[PDB]
């Protein structure tokens, strides 16, 4: 009565993606090649997709070589190519460099990023002024004009299950799995499933490990021991965050709601209090020593085979 009205809108936006892939599936449209190695990392469908997550524990893989990520940077207040990390030391400010890749950043403190929508542009900017190794697309599934040596493709259950944009989430329809190098296979901590393709695929759980402070590092969830919490979000994580609290059996006194766009100008904290929040909204907080994050960590099963098709694209 509503949702169906969508479905013409997805019919004929199917037609243009399927277009556009074609084109590139026979050869049409020119793949740009960097003279380094490029793992992207990229998903299906809008929404929660554990594609930061998994960013960081594949950065972390990588830790013995120069790493760099070419984030999209969709909305900023510059434009074109910029550097918003130089291995981790963030050299813009959220609002420059749009609150993706600074989150990014932020949450990578060896790691380089730049923010450019052609990420074979961002690439070459990085090459003359990072001499990065290897370059991670973070979201870079659709960004066919860069080749890439390893193509990650994140699916949770319900992607399978799924509509193309606007009926539903999918950005994609799902025939295009095949384009995928290996899968993994996401959110197995609340919905677990399997999905095989022949592709190599990787199980990923994630886990709660502990809090990030206001400077983004790890910090002992010890803290929040015989203490009750102030929480607030500042978007629509509403929902999401207070089941996750709630589920972690973590005592909060309190909840508060924020405008999704809310760039806490007005947020006054009380000294002496512990807050808990999102990572997303934490960036715009530092320095408030008494606000936090949760911090989760991902656990992949199969990790030895990951690590050993990331070593063969250093040849």
């Amino acid at each position: 009565m509503l949702r169906s009205s969508l479905l013409p809108f997805s019919y004929l936006y199917e037609k243009i993606i399927n277009f556009r892939n074609t084109l590139y599936d026979k050869g049409f449209l020119k793949i740009k090649k960097l003279p380094v190695p490029v793992i992207s990392v990229g998903n299906l469908s809008v929404g929660g997709s554990g594609k930061t997550s998994f960013v960081m524990y594949l950065a972390d893989l990588l830790k013995d070589k120069r790493v760099c990520i070419l984030s999209r940077g969709y909305k900023r207040k510059s434009k074109g190519t910029l550097i918003v990390s130089e291995y981790g030391n963030l050299k813009v400010s959220w609002e420059e460099a749009g609150d993706e890749p600074y989150l990014m950043a932020k949450l990578l403190p060896h790691v380089s990023v730049v923010a450019s929508e052609d990420r074979y542009k961002g690439g070459l900017l990085a090459l003359e002024k990072l001499s990065p190794e290897v370059f991670i697309l973070d979201d870079g599934f659709q960004h066919r004009k860069l080749h890439r040596d390893l193509n990650i493709l994140l699916l949770k259950k319900k992607d399978l299950k799924d509509r193309l944009l606007p009926a539903g989430n999918l950005r994609e329809p799902l025939k295009e799995i095949r384009r995928a190098d290996a899968l993994v296979l996401t959110y197995q901590e609340v919905e677990p499933f399997e999905f095989f393709t022949g592709k190599p695929t990787f199980k990923m759980f994630r886990e709660f490990c502990c809090l990030l402070n206001s400077d983004f590092e790890e910090v002992p969830f010890d803290i929040l021991k015989e203490r009750e919490v102030i929480a607030f979000s500042g978007l629509g994580d509403n929902g999401q965050f207070r089941k996750v609290l709630k589920n972690l059996g973590i005592k909060v006194k309190e909840f508060m709601s924020f405008p999704d766009h809310y760039d806490y100008s007005d947020f006054t904290p009380e000294e002496g209090e512990i807050y808990l929040t999102t990572p997303k909204d934490l960036i715009k907080l530092q320095g408030y020593e008494n606000v936090f994050a949760l911090n989760f960590k991902v656990k992949l099963e199969r990790e030895e085979k990951l690590k050993k098709l990331i070593y063969r694209i250093f040849y």
